[PDB]
DNA sequence: GCTGATGCGTCGACGGATCC
DNA sequence: GGATCCGTCGGGCGCATCAGC
């Protein structure tokens, strides 16, 4: 039940070469991840745009190593005001975005540090660290309300420029998206409510799941494994990290990768190749 | 300033019952 | 009586705060 991500496809269905490489990585403690050489892997991957989630780091505490990325020199960071040490997201880009914003409507009052929006010439990029439903589903109702607020927010944005949404969306959409579907239907990340919310997200905005679009029947493809019980060595995992795309961008889609071998978090990186 | 405790956030292994 | 279903329970990791020094 191990998994080998197939080779990188770097040309679109119409034969156009990839021009844009976006990497998304839920790093689960940015400072720890850097100590575990996460930036060395990033340099090898050489993305045009790097989106990070669960940084657990306010901007004043960013390691200096992050100042020595000449190919990712435009950097935007967010962290929650009243929950330091949790959430936190970042977006780093080769080229300067046209516009950058934070949160999903009222960040200035509910500084949550979970979402960054960056508008580029031909698309809008959103990265998100979606709220976990919590152990015992204690925060599932909050998650459901957040899912609705986020859908409404994104519908707004995609009504003008094509959208790319990436990050830790904290749900395995369908049974194929985790190793143990039967045992986890009452656990955060695989409740009927969260799965429904993801389906409504695809239909309402609308968006497509880039990986599943390309690999509709491929099992055992995950992006998260608990640190407990050696799960990663057994590939007992969940696909929690996505690139979701406006349908108008599917002709630009070259590939959507899962970088299973890259260590330094309990999530692995995912990478998108677009021909723009 | 430093270490290590505690707090907080964040499911697969296992044993036993049930299915035919 | 092997496969499957089901409920219980021990438990890695990062970071903030705190105690001790
Ligand atoms: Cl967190
Ligand atoms: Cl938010
Ligand atoms: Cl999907
Ligand atoms: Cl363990
Ligand atoms: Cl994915
Ligand atoms: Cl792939």
């Amino acid at each position: 039940a191990l998994y080998e991500d197939p080779p990188d496809q770097k040309t679109s269905p119409s034969g156009k070469p990839a021009t844009l490489k976006i990497c998304s990585w839920n790093v689960d403690g940015l400072r720890a991840w850097i100590k575990k050489k996460g930036l060395d892997w990033v340099k090898e991957e050489a993305p045009d745009i790097l989106c990070l989630q669960q940084t657990k780091c306010s901007e004043n505490k960013l390691p200096a190593e992050l100042q020595e990325l000449p190919g990712l020199s435009h950097q935007y960071w967010s962290a929650p005001s009243d929950k330091e040490g949790y959430s936190g997201v970042g977006l780093l880009s080769r080229q300067c975005p046209l516009k950058v914003s934070y949160g999903i409507g009222d960040e200035e009052h509910d500084q949550e540090g979970r979402v960054i929006v960056a508008e580029f010439d031909s698309f809008v990029l959103v990265t998100a660290y979606v709220p976990n439903a919590g152990r015992g589903l204690v925060r599932l109702e909050y998650r459901q309300r957040w899912d609705e607020a986020f859908r409404k927010f994104l519908k707004g944005l995609a009504s003008r420029k094509p959208l790319v949404l990436c990050g830790n969306l904290n749900v395995a959409h369908e049974e194929i998206d985790l190793r143990n579907p039967k045992g986890n239907k009452k656990n955060a990340g695989f409740t009927p409510q969260e799965r429904q919310g993801f389906g409504e997200l695809l239909q309402a905005v609308p968006l497509a799941d880039s990986f599943r679009h390309l690999y509709p029947n491929t099992p055992y493809a995950y992006t998260f494994w608990t640190y407990m019980m050696n799960a990663r060595s057994k590939n007992v995992g969940w696909r929690l990290d996505y690139f979701l795309l406006s349908h108008s961008l599917l002709p630009a889609l070259c590939d959507s990768k899962i970088r299973s071998k890259a260590l330094g978090s309990d999530h692995c990186p995912i990478t998108l190749y677009l021909a723009l």
